[PDB]
């Protein structure tokens, strides 16, 4: 079967765990949209999707128009939703691919309005609100609210959806976030004052879906709770019970003993103190286990052991100082299982679970284990 | 044509340039190892061993197995190496797919041996040494000679190669270098007293290409130079003229007025000391513009601006101050333009500029000009 040095594996147990605990905070007629965008966060846009269809999610979540391409190229029938900008050149084959487009424009739709018209097809849109991440969308006011109805007006244009997207709903704090619902409770007095009809209207993220009950409306929109990850740790963690999916693995390519004072690495950043062990593991900075890292560490045979010298493009050296029976192809865990967490490694780095989730590589195959088998092996370099 | 959001750039005609320079370096008879591991340090492997191809180059090197096996499924000809480890389970696809492996032990080399004869065809191998770097490869000592003896009389193993690598070539110092050089001369002094033939001999990077003229042996191996960047800031630079290949640019998706005092994006760590210019731009770190970046800068239309807030995974902030026309859907340069450098990004983020060009994304299509054309675009994502 693998026949990769190194891998990420995707328990799609894990998967179903974690959107089954989802929903079970959920009232039958909350829409739940799984955002994987990113590949899925690293995970496998195609395969998750896969799952997110047998498990009957009302959505599916993308970034960018070829994101959702992808799943349509791979017979996802779901729902896409590019939550993002969509460029005038790809507003057709947005179309062509029931991919449903975020507008905060009417200059947009009409632009969208006129293609869709030529191909004879309505296209389908969903309208963001800036409510104050203020990165895309209407502002929201009376213009934004006239502008909107005149968009609703347009024929080939189908109005699904209004959302907003929260800046701080996984910090403690939630005031901010409330004013965030107030703006967008704004927009949707108006135009139901207007009479503008749109079906679908969400706001929640995956810190909102744990922590602010309040704010279901007609969808939510998971993403790093997929995953088995949280937000950040000041959500309700209690709520919301998570396996994470994914281990970073690897398997041990060289191992040597070395005499004392001998340098490691590029640069020689460090030199071994007596007789060491040393293990050379072939991932490096290249499959997305950067090089910035700091304290760099890997889980062999149960041990936690750090990285020795500067990390290279390709493979890793790591010191053996405890004793255990290891040899050439034995399995290294990056990161997923133990004290070696995606979380630990961001901290490290001073970003977030997020990035480090995401970083994994175009030519680490993904691999997908089910009931504890080997169900999947994806490679992104090979046919 | 290109109808994503965001695309990296690569110029043809500049690792062309490139590569001719550095042949210019060279003797009538010493040959050239393009080293092209990871997505040829991002530009794209296929393609530019395409171009390789064309102008002629004697080798090329990779990390994995898979690597050499997408040039192969692409129709690259030219022999291949990996530099690195090859799993047992690699072995088959490798002398199927004519891949040199590197061997550093005798053992393997059995392993591989006793493959290659049931399919009946002989496997190629180059042995590495290590000579200090401590990474992979044979020490360097006599009980080592008489392996790779041993080696040498393998049936379906042809023993085409020996090799090494260098820590510090880069550096101002050359003394761990030419002891590195020492090393390795010693292992073939004795098996050429063996009368072990090995046809190909290199050790040389980019580097020691530059600087060290000397170690030409058969064969030298360029990786960084080819794609118009520096080993590090200390290497002879005058000594080679390199234009950078590669730029990540990104368009113009929104732009809009903020009043003053209002936070930006994920935490609303930046906050808003005025009426502001605001341009929010279709790339994030599951692109690999990394949110590690203390500094993020992008240019515009000739000038820099801050990126400001923190980097979300698919979208950033721009703040416009100098004043500019500019319009959504403008193209925007992240790097590989004017004072836009990975060097830059590299220095903030306290890394090299070769992680930097690794860290692009599978989702950022890859976009190749010609005598200023457009000739290719590929999607790691479709078709």
């Amino acid at each position: 079967k693998i026949t990769v040095p190194t891998w990420a594996e995707i328990n799609l147990d894990n998967l179903r765990f974690n959107l089954n605990n989802i929903k079970n905070l959920l009232e039958e007629d909350i829409k739940i949209c799984g955002v994987i965008k990113a590949d899925a966060y690293g995970h496998g846009a195609v395969e998750v999707a896969k799952l997110l269809e047998k498990e009957k999610v009302d959505y599916l979540a993308v970034a960018r128009t070829a994101e959702g391409i992808e799943l349509r190229q791979n017979g996802i029938t779901l729902p896409i939703l590019n939550l993002g900008y969509t460029p005038d050149e790809a507003f057709e084959d947005s179309i062509k691919n029931k991919i449903t487009m975020t507008v905060y424009s009417l200059e947009t739709a009409q632009k969208i309005n006129e293609i869709a018209k030529s191909l004879g097809e309505k296209a389908c849109v969903h309208v963001k609100i800036d409510s104050g991440m203020t990165r895309i969308g209407f502002q929201p006011n009376e213009e934004s609210v006239q502008e909107i109805i005149e968009l609703n007006k347009l024929e080939y244009i189908d109005l699904e959806g209004m959302f907003t997207h929260f800046a701080t709903a996984d910090e403690v704090s939630k005031e901010y976030t409330y004013k965030q619902a107030n703006n967008y409770k704004f927009m949707s007095d108006k135009l139901d004052e207007a009479g503008v009809k749109i079906a679908i209207k969400h706001v929640s993220n995956s810190a909102a879906i744990m922590d602010c009950p309040d704010l279901r409306l007609n969808m939510v929109r998971a993403g790093i709770i997929l995953y088995g990850h949280y937000p950040s740790d000041d959500v309700f963690k209690d709520r919301l019970e998570l396996r994470p999916a994914m281990k970073l693995k690897s398997k041990i390519g060289h191992i040597k003993q070395v005499e004392p004072g001998v340098g490691i690495s590029y640069g020689l950043t460090y030199t071994t103190t007596g007789k060491e062990t040393i293990a050379t593991v072939p991932i490096g900075y290249a499959d997305g286990f950067t090089r910035i890292q700091k304290n760099p560490k890997v889980l062999i045979k149960g041990e936690v052991f750090d990285v020795v010298g500067r990390i290279c493009m390709d493979q890793i050296m790591v010191r053996i100082d405890k004793d255990i029976d290891i040899k050439v192809g034995d399995e290294v865990i990056l990161f997923g299982e133990g004290e070696v967490t995606a979380e630990r490694i961001a901290k490290d780095l001073g970003t977030i679970n997020y990035e480090v989730l995401c970083m994994i590589s175009r030519r680490v195959d993904r691999v997908y284990m089910e009931n504890n088998e080997l169900v999947q092996i994806n490679s992104y370099l090979l046919k």
